[PDB]
């Protein structure tokens, strides 16, 4: 219950990064870290963990970068199915906030 | 993952019934109905089954009403536990949505 509400938020957090755009563990820690003044460290396990879990529900997709460092460097994309996702997740939450609103307009009816 | 979404939803909905006051299930399921324009028209069976969980979880209690109907009738009604999880939720949700815009923000600055 307190670690399962963190793991629906962490998941949010993450897919917006790659709403920002491709990009790479570190890179995405260290924005997460930003965004969120020091709260947020996450853990290059978590992020891989949660990650492949997004990767095989088709959410999220690898590809290998540039290797002009002479090292390989996995980016990762938000896919169609991922972006979908996103957009009817923001209409039915918005859907049920005007659902709440209504219980407590309701309310004041009777 | 589309069933999923709609369990946190419904869940999200019956809690906030029962923050309006304390109901039984025709009450809350009449209640959804109508706030929801008709399209959530809920069934005693999951709104039990989910009531049953969150009952163990310390999230509601039940017990037995006015009898003067010659009948029983359980009202179920929103704990201690259950009015502090949904402000921590509320807490953290409009914290995340703050790290969200920080993100698209980092963006605009990068």
């Amino acid at each position: 219950i307190p670690k399962e509400r963190l793991r629906a938020q962490t998941n949010c957090i993450l897919l917006n990064v790659l709403k920002q755009g491709d990009n790479y563990v570190y890179g995405i820690i260290k924005q997460v870290k930003e965004a969120s003044n020091g709260e947020m460290e996450l853990n290059e396990a978590t992020l891989y963990t949660i990650f492949d879990r997004l990767e095989q529900d088709g959410i999220i997709s690898s590809y290998w970068g540039d290797e002009s460092q002479g090292g390989r460097r996995k980016y990762y994309r938000l896919t169609e199915i991922g972006h979908e996702n996103m957009r009817l997740d923001i209409e039915s939450w918005s859907r049920v906030d005007k659902i709440i609103e209504n219980l407590e307009a309701n309310k004041k009816s009777e």
